[PDB]
C-alpha cells in the first residue's frame, strides 16, 4: 500500500523523474525525516500534531495536518494518520470545520479568529480522508468515509458561496469580493462529487476556471495567478494581488487535474505558468512576482520550486520538467523555516514522481 504505488496517471507522463526505484528510496528518506522534525505528541491532546517550524513557535495550522494526512496516508503510515486525525477531530469548529490556528500548547488563537475555518485546509483533509477509505477501508477504529461524507458536507455547506458556486477562503467569510485562487482545487471538487453522489461540486470546479479566467485579463499572459482576488479576477481589499506563497500552490492544484482527468483547461493554465518560468529557468525560480511577472523578491525556495515542477507535467515542455524535478530534489530549506516549503516540496514531489493517483482510481 502507498508509495510506490506503481500506478500510472491516465493523462500526462507517469513521472518526471528517472530510475524509480532511487526515486522510491529518496521519498521514503525524505518521509522520514518530514515526519521525525514535523510530527509531535507535544500539545497535540493525547493524540499527534503537525507543527509549525521554529520561525513561528511550533504552532499548528489546519493547513499543516491536511498536509500531514495526505502525506501520511500516501506513506501508508496508518497509525500516524489515525492520530493526526484525533487530533482533526479534537479542533472542529461549530460548522464542523477545523480550528485553523493553534499555539504548541493546544490554545486555539484568539486574536486572528483562530476558531475559524480555512477552506484549503479542510479540503486537504477531506481528500485524505478519502484516500484512507479506499487504501485501509472504513472498518476499523476510525471510519474514514463516514468521516469524509460528513466533512464534505461541512465545505459544501459554509465554505460554497450559494447560488454562484465560487469557494469561499473560511467558513464564514468571503467568496465573490475575496477568494484565494492557490485553494481552488477542481480534481478534488470533482472525487467530492463522484465518492458522495453531490453533483454540485462541479459546478464549483467549473466557476474556480472562470474566476482564473478573468485574471487573464490581468496577468500579461504570464499563467500567474494573485494570492486573493474577487470572482471578478480584480484585487481583493487589502489582500495581497500578488504571486507570492499563497499563489504558488495554484499550478499544483490544477496540475493534479489534468493527470487525473484530462481537464483542459488546467493543462492550458499550467503551460501558460510553465512557460512563463522556462523564461529564467528552474534555478531562476523566486518567491514573489506580480501577476504580470515583474520579480518583487529574489529568493530561491522549496515553496516555489515544486508546485512549478508540478504545472511541468501538463506538457509546455518535457525536457524542461525534468529539470524543474531535478530543481525540487535539490534545493531543501534550513529548518528554521522548515515547515512550509519543505511539506510543499514533498508533496509536490509524491505528485510529479508519479505517487499521487485519483483515489477512486485502482490503486
Ligand atoms: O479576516 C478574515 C477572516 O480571517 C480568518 O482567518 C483566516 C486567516 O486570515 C488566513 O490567514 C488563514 O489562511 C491559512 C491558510 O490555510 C493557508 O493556506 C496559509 O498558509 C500559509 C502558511 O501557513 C505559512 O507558513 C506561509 O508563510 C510564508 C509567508 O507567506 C512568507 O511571507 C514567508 O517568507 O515564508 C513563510 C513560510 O516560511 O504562508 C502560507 C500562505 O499564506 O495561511 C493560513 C495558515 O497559516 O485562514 C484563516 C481562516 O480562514 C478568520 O478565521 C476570520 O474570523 C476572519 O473574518
Ligand atoms: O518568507 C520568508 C522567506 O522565505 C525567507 O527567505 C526570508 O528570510 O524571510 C521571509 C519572511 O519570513
Amino acid at each position: 500500500a502507498g508509495v510506490p504505488f506503481n500506478t500510472k496517471y491516465p493523462y500526462g507522463p507517469t513521472s518526471i523523474a528517472d530510475n524509480q526505484s532511487e526515486v522510491t528510496a529518496m521519498l521514503k528518506a525524505e518521509w522520514e525525516d518530514w515526519k521525525s522534525k514535523r510530527i509531535t505528541s507535544n500539545g497535540a491532546g493525547g493524540y499527534k500534531r503537525v507543527q509549525r517550524d521554529a520561525s513561528t513557535n511550533y504552532d499548528t495550522v489546519s493547513q499543516g495536518m491536511g498536509y500531514g494526512l495526505l502525506l501520511a496516508v500516501c506513506f501508508n503510515e496508518q497509525a500516524l494518520f489515525d492520530d493526526l486525525y484525533r487530533y482533526v477531530k479534537s479542533h472542529f469548529n461549530g460548522n464542523g470545520l477545523m480550528h485553523w490556528h493553534i499555539d504548541a500548547n493546544n490554545n486555539v488563537t484568539s486574536h486572528d479568529g483562530g476558531d475559524g475555518a480555512a477552506t484549503d485546509a479542510d479540503e486537504d483533509i477531506a481528500l485524505a480522508l478519502i484516500f484512507a477509505d479506499k487504501l485501509w477501508g472504513s472498518s476499523g477504529a476510525i471510519n474514514y468515509g463516514q468521516e469524509a461524507r460528513t466533512l464534505i458536507n461541512n465545505l459544501y455547506n459554509h465554505c460554497v458561496e450559494h447560488g454562484s458556486y465560487v469557494l469561499k477562503p473560511g467558513d464564514r467569510w468571503g467568496g465573490s469580493s475575496v477568494t484565494n485562487p492557490s485553494y481552488f482545487a477542481p480534481a478534488w471538487y470533482k472525487v467530492y462529487a463522484q465518492y458522495t453522489g453531490d453533483t454540485r461540486w462541479n459546478q464549483v470546479a467549473d466557476k474556480c476556471y472562470q474566476i482564473v479566467e478573468e485574471v487573464k485579463k490581468y496577468n500579461n499572459g504570464t499563467g500567474l495567478v494573485p494570492d486573493w482576488c474577487t470572482a471578478s479576477g480584480t484585487p481583493a481589499s487589502g489582500q495581497s494581488y500578488d504571486y507570492k506563497y499563497d499563489a504558488t500552490r495554484y499550478g499544483w492544484r490544477t496540475a493534479v487535474d489534468y493527470s487525473w482527468f484530462g481537464d483542459q483547461r488546467a493543462k492550458a493554465n499550467c503551460d501558460m505558468l510553465t512557460k512563463f518560468f522556462a523564461r529564467d529557468g528552474a534555478k531562476g525560480i523566486v518567491d514573489g512576482y506580480t501577476i504580470q511577472g515583474s520579480k518583487i523578491s529574489n529568493n530561491h525556495n522549496a515553496s516555489f520550486i515544486g508546485p512549478v515542477a508540478a504545472a511541468s507535467m501538463t506538457g509546455y515542455d518535457l525536457n524542461f520538467a525534468k529539470e524543474l524535478y531535478r530543481e525540487t530534489v535539490a534545493v531543501k530549506d534550513s529548518e528554521y523555516y522548515g515547515y512550509y516549503g519543505n511539506s510543499l516540496r514533498l508533496l509536490t514531489l509524491l505528485y510529479i514522481t508519479g505517487n499521487f493517483p485519483n483515489p477512486l482510481s485502482d490503486l
